[PDB]
């Protein structure tokens, strides 16, 4: 059980630079339910860069800062649309005692959604985006195969970012994941058993 941990918080689109809508409500039942966690918010111009770089260099460098404070501090990665992407990004340059310090990876309108990756689910918790690529899948890697198991990639099926098949680009159903209730269920419950785990 993780006493100290930090939820790492990765926003798309062109949503403020602050806490993303996409986590709010699971982060809250995170927080209530496992005590010793705070929240940091990756810095990077989302949607005003040419990339998320500076996301992924801003996530990776958190958990550093993070392990040297306190060795046993635990960590979430969160990652909405671009977020999504630079969570991914950062995965592979997150080894030895830094991987094993990030106890769960959430992932929602992933761009890099791979097909067929066991860490799939849809809205409802599903398979109805089980075999989707995203819009990003031809060009990135997304989750590797040392992260899958503990990974949840939420892809609401009409998400063009996340399932190229059911939505071209940026879809409405891409918008809807902060006021989904089964999603904010599905990733509290994820955060918090990798924490308390
Ligand atoms: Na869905």
């Amino acid at each position: 059980g993780c006493s100290s941990y930090v939820i790492i918080n990765t926003r798309g689109t062109s949503e403020p630079q602050g806490p993303s809508v996409g986590f709010r409500t699971m982060n809250t039942r995170i927080r209530s339910a496992v005590s010793g966690g705070s929240e940091y918010d990756t810095v990077y111009p989302a949607g005003i860069d040419q990339n998320s770089a500076q996301g992924t260099a801003n996530i990776v460098a958190q958990v550093k800062a993070g392990l040297a404070r306190n060795p046993n501090t635990c960590f979430l990665l969160e990652g909405y649309s671009q977020g999504a992407a630079a969570t991914c990004n950062a995965l592979p340059q997150l080894t030895g005692a830094a991987f094993d310090a990030v106890k769960g990876v959430i992932l929602i309108g992933n761009p890099e959604h791979k097909p067929n990756l066991a860490c799939n689910v849809d809205g409802n918790g599903g398979k109805t985006t089980f075999s989707a690529r995203g819009i990003s899948a031809a060009f990135t890697q997304g989750v590797p195969s040392n992260w899958v198991s503990k990974t949840l990639d939420i892809c609401i099926y009409g998400d063009g970012v996340c399932d190229v098949s059911s939505g071209f680009g940026i879809t409405p159903q891409h918008l809807t994941y902060g006021y989904n209730t089964n999603v904010q269920t599905m990733g509290a419950n994820f955060g918090i058993k990798a924490l308390q785990g």
